[PDB]
């Protein structure tokens, strides 16, 4: 409830500290680089869908996965409805409901092209085929086995697609044991950072589309109390 207010604002609020909304900036790049076909994206880890309804504005066809079902189903209700009420932390018990609305933002048009399901990122349904374009926006850093999911990819990719990774790179036991890291330490005395870890996992499957970039985001918590962190975007074309 409360994280999903913020993400909701995330997604479908005002910027903040004149920060561009962040899904659309990293669909923006995506798009700026894909060379491909435009029939069918994929966005793992979703969350509340801006990023999938972005891209619907141009794929056929987008499908957004995430693990939490009250997120699924406000996507959801978003594509059917056009719009959706929550409610935002003020200061304490004080809050404030707002709206999401998805044709002020000229994405209602595309919304019957995504489809969005509860679903594990590091172990996909089988049947899930393959996709000219897969986005996954912070979600890296808050796997339990980034290994398995990174595993994937190959096989999702059609060659001469894009993938797009986003991550601040927070690496936390809480969310991935310390056993299971792909970056972040040293190994033999040499640093071996997130981005090292991708490319030994992505490469030569994918060629890193180089350099990689910077995108800021804000995250809303009250009034008063924000995130505004760096992400690490990188961007892969399928050899």
């Amino acid at each position: 409830d409360e994280l999903l207010g913020q993400y909701l604002d995330f997604h479908y609020g005002p910027g903040h500290f004149d920060v561009p909304n962040y899904p659309k900036a990293c669909i923006e790049q995506a798009l700026a680089h894909h060379t491909g076909t435009t029939g069918r994206a994929l966005d793992l880890g979703c969350a509340v869908g801006r990023s999938s309804f972005e891209l619907a504005r141009r794929f056929d066809e987008v499908i957004g996965i995430d693990l939490s079902r009250r997120f699924i189903d406000s996507a959801t209700r978003l594509a059917e409805q056009g719009q959706l009420q929550y409610q935002v932390t003020l200061e304490g018990e004080l809050i404030e409901r707002r709206t999401a609305d998805l044709a002020a933002l000229e994405l209602s048009n595309t919304a019957g092209r995504t489809r969005f399901q509860v679903g594990d990122a590091c172990a996909l349904d089988d049947t899930l085929g393959r996709f000219d374009l897969i986005f996954a926006g912070n979600l890296i850093d808050r796997l339990p086995d980034p290994a398995a999911f990174l595993a994937q990819l190959p096989a999702l990719v059609r060659p001469g697609g894009l993938l797009m990774i986003t991550s601040p790179y927070t690496l936390l036991p809480e969310f991935t044991p310390r056993e299971r890291w792909i970056g972040g330490f040293e190994r033999n005395g040499q640093p071996v950072r997130m981005l090292d870890g991708l490319r030994h996992h992505l490469e030569p499957d994918f060629v890193l589309l180089e350099p990689t970039r910077d995108i800021p985001f804000v995250i809303r918590e009250t009034t008063r109390k924000y995130q505004h962190t760096v992400a690490e975007a990188s961007l892969w074309r399928r050899a």
